[PDB]
């Protein structure tokens, strides 16, 4: 996971 645990959709935010 490159940032958030569960929904890996932080690109912008």
């Amino acid at each position: 996971i490159w940032g958030d645990s569960g929904k890996l959709i932080a690109t912008t935010a």
